[PDB]
């Protein structure tokens, strides 16, 4: 799709069974959810964010689907009040930003 | 221009006759720098993220030049580890997200 951003551009995403919204954010280098699970081990990360650092879950290597489109890569979970795709993922859809 | 989003989306303008680079933040309602000091009167104001909330002075009616086009619009001063210029910016620049 063409998105103007006028409204905050919120796509839909699947991750194993579980259909959410997130946020696409060319300011954010990874990708971040609250409101999924994934299974098995995974590593402790810290992140910073504007308002401070948070802990984080970092999960490999995860398919996960972004409106429509099969995609592949880093998925950290953990607080933040918006779910985020980041670039890491934005750059397997092949995104741009047209200004 | 037209860009990717393998590399941070970092611009240079010009904010009330100052040049700073800014990351371009589809994620972001509002622009907020750190590094600049503004003239005349501001209210006070606080933005969240993902670790936290953050106080920052608003200004209003700020001259802005950025990519080609000179604009009025309100900025944010307050810290941050980046530098972003948000949504309430790029939709003046008509931006759009395509993929
Ligand atoms: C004036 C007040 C009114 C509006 C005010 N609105 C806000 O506070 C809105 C919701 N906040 C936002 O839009 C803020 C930015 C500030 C702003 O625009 O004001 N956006 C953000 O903070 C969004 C995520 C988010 C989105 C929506 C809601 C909440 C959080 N992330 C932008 C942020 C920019 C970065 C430079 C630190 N990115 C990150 O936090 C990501 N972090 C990263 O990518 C890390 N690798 C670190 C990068 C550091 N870079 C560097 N050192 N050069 C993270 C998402 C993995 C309100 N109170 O409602
Ligand atoms: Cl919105
Ligand atoms: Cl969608
Ligand atoms: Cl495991
Ligand atoms: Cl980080
Ligand atoms: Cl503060
Ligand atoms: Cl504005
Ligand atoms: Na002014």
């Amino acid at each position: 799709p063409q998105i103007t951003l006028w409204q905050r551009p919120i796509v839909t995403i699947k991750i194993g069974g579980q259909l959410r919204e997130a946020l696409l954010d060319t300011g954010a280098d990874d990708t971040v959810l609250e409101d999924i699970d994934l299974p098995g081990r995974w590593k402790p990360k810290l992140i910073v964010g504007i308002g401070g650092f948070v802990k984080v879950r970092q999960y490999e290597q995860v398919p996960i689907e972004i409106a429509g489109h099969k995609v592949v890569g880093t998925v950290l979970i953990g607080p933040t009040p918006s779910n985020i795709i980041g670039r890491n993922l934005m750059t397997q859809l092949g995104a741009t930003l047209n200004f």
